[PDB]
């Protein structure tokens, strides 16, 4: 009753920067070949969406932005082999054309057919699914799932188990999935080590998960909001402490508390400061200095090259390092196993509908996922 | 004979930056406890030493330089249990102490008694065992080698096989054991993956001879100066480029011949520029970038965090990540049985007395190591 058809639905727009999601019609275009069409279930609200409208991540704008979401397929287009019609699915907002450089290493993510080095904002084949007052509206990383139809390509999505709450696994999606795979597959925290961790919102709490998961004896959070602490310990953090509180530079505290420096640091908030922070508080001869947060648009930091020269080791991931199409199944499967919880991450859950609502919880400190069920 | 005594000899004193070094005789005083007076033999010139005299490794002067060595033991001091008067030894300007918590851990060597992070130019107690002209004389990363007699603590030589050429294996002492360990042990490189190195001196041809012993498939010489290269595709490197014989950034020229970027790139020049370059031009999403060259002191690279966050890793390394007492000899005993040749890095020999020639031969670019013997 729709499949091949213009599906004309709500969706949150986003003509300019730094203004509320606009709730109106969209005509969403029918699936073309290698294309997927997604009934959204739930999304979630990440930071990295607010960063479309602050200006600090720059994407073409108008925009259907969203990327943390789970739905069931409505139609697929010509040549579509991974789902079928009325599979949950979970769109990818890194995807795994698996014929690329990247897609065959056996331990790189990040495939080059992303919307991320250079956003172009489309679909694939460069155009845009999307359509409001007859103007198009470009899509965001491949996924656009502030929206109840979306329009993906096969290669950034993935089918997920039958049985799956949606309502919970759509943070598999990207914010679990980043924190998780940043602190087990990225870092590598070992048995017994001391870890750093900037940042305490959905990215944050789960690198916390990953490296108790991981066996850290130490897990120190860091936050300028204390309102944070307390779901911090609840999912592994030892202790918290606030830059704020102190008198000296963040670095050196860490140094104090850790005495020497941590095994394993986490910037997860997207500030240069901290970046280079948290590299410094970790152990200058066998640290680990892991960036996850996104940095404001073409703005470099200044840090001191004899930081690693005397032993440490500073990389960064998208998504975790986790391949997204192999791996977001397997997480799925592993989240329902009882290996991990999501609940600890959600905090609101609202109506569609109420999105601005939720974002602008984001912005004043009071959530960390507030999850939006269509 | 001179056990327990005040020793003159021959040394070269560096009093002021930027000034030749002066041959002068100097009291050496008797060993102390845990502490070693060593006969030189031969002592290799390193770009760091030029560092001293340049200003661009700040240290205390004047100062006694070198830590290339290798040399016989004149006499021990009480407690020392690892070396015998005259034992075949290589000053460690790395100590192993075995006992702090970097020694002790798997992969880190920049032990915490080292004189790098803040230099005293002092033994392990805080005083000078070198007196020249009424005034005591700094040392220099616990070795001071260039002088015919000096004296290490403990924990910072290591005893080496008894038929070993010492004016060979001194390069052991870090220009060779530095640049084959950052390949083999520190960026880890993989079989049959393409390397990129910058600088092609002593310690760049060892990166080369340690990518080539790792199974590389195609190492990149990049060096501003062509009359590097043919030693450079002497020891292992497929191809070698001149920055200053492209139009491009020399980061896009190796991303092209690479397809899409090294796996493993390696600064090893000491400059801000090429550090970020050197990242740049490995794979955005699983390339490895190691620092081996020493930066301008207190002077600071400004790098787009981007470049991390897609998955790029960057580390450093102190004199190849080897721990310095448990390698220098094992690696001593692998050039023993032909496991690797110093001979391509030794293209100029001079006595002691020549040191001021040596080092010009350096400053030049004529050589790689200049050896110089007491
Ligand atoms: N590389 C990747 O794959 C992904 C990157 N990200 C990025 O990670 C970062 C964190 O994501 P979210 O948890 O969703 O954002 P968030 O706003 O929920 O959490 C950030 C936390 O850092 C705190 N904070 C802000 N400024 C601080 C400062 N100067 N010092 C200490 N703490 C400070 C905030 O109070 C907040 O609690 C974002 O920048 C996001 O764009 C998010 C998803 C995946
Ligand atoms: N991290 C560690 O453990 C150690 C660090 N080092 C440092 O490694 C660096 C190299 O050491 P050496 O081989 O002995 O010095 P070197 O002078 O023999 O080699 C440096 C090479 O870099 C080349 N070069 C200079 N500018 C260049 C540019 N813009 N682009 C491309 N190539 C350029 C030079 O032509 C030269 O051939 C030094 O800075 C040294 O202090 C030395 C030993 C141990
Ligand atoms: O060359 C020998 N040692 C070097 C190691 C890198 C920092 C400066 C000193
Ligand atoms: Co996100
Ligand atoms: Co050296
Ligand atoms: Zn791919
Ligand atoms: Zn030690």
């Amino acid at each position: 009753s729709t499949a091949g058809k213009v599906i004309k639905c709500k969706a949150a727009v986003l003509w300019e920067e730094k203004k509320p999601f606009s709730i109106e019609e969209v005509e969403v275009a029918p699936p073309k070949a290698h294309e997927v069409r997604i009934k959204m279930v739930a999304t979630g609200i990440c930071r990295t969406d607010d960063h479309v409208v602050s200006g600090t991540l720059v994407t073409p704008l108008p925009v259907i932005a969203g990327h943390e979401a789970a739905g069931i397929v409505e139609s697929i287009g010509e040549g579509v082999t991974t789902v079928r019609p009325g599979d949950k699915v979970i769109p990818l907002f890194t995807p795994q054309c698996g014929k690329c450089r990247v897609c065959k290493h056996p331990e790189g993510n990040f495939c080059l057919k992303n919307d991320l080095s250079m956003p172009r904002g489309t679909m694939q084949d460069g155009t845009s699914r999307f359509t409001c007052r007859g103007k198009p509206i470009h899509h965001f990383l491949g996924t656009s799932t502030f929206s109840q139809y979306t329009v993906v390509d096969e290669i950034s999505v993935a089918k997920i188990d039958a049985a799956s709450p949606l309502e919970k696994v759509c943070l598999i999606g990207c914010g679990f999935s980043t924190g998780y795979g940043s602190a087990v597959k990225v870092a590598k925290v070992t048995q017994g080590s001391t870890c750093a961790v900037f940042g305490l919102g959905g990215v944050g709490l789960s690198v916390i998960m990953g490296c108790k998961a991981a066996g850290a004896a130490r897990i120190i959070g860091v936050d300028i909001n204390k309102d944070k602490f307390a779901k911090a310990k609840e999912v592994g953090a030892t202790e918290c402490v606030n830059p704020q509180d102190y008198k000296k530079p963040i670095q050196e505290v860490l140094t104090e508390m850790s005495n020497g420096g941590v095994d394993f640091s986490f910037e997860v908030i997207g500030r240069l400061d901290t970046m280079v922070t948290a590299l410094s508080c970790c152990q200058e001869a066998y640290g680990v200095s892991v960036i996850v947060g996104v940095p404001p648009d073409s703005q470099n930091l200044s840090m001191n090259p004899m930081l690693l020269l005397s032993g440490r080791t500073w990389k960064g991931a998208i998504f975790g390092g986790f391949k997204s199409k192999d791996s977001v199944p397997k997480l799925v499967a592993d989240f329902m196993a009882k290996k991990f919880a999501l609940d600890p991450l959600i905090t609101h859950v609202l109506p569609f509908e109420k999105i601005n609502e939720g974002f602008d919880l984001l912005r004043s400190g009071e959530s960390i996922r507030t999850i939006l069920t269509f």
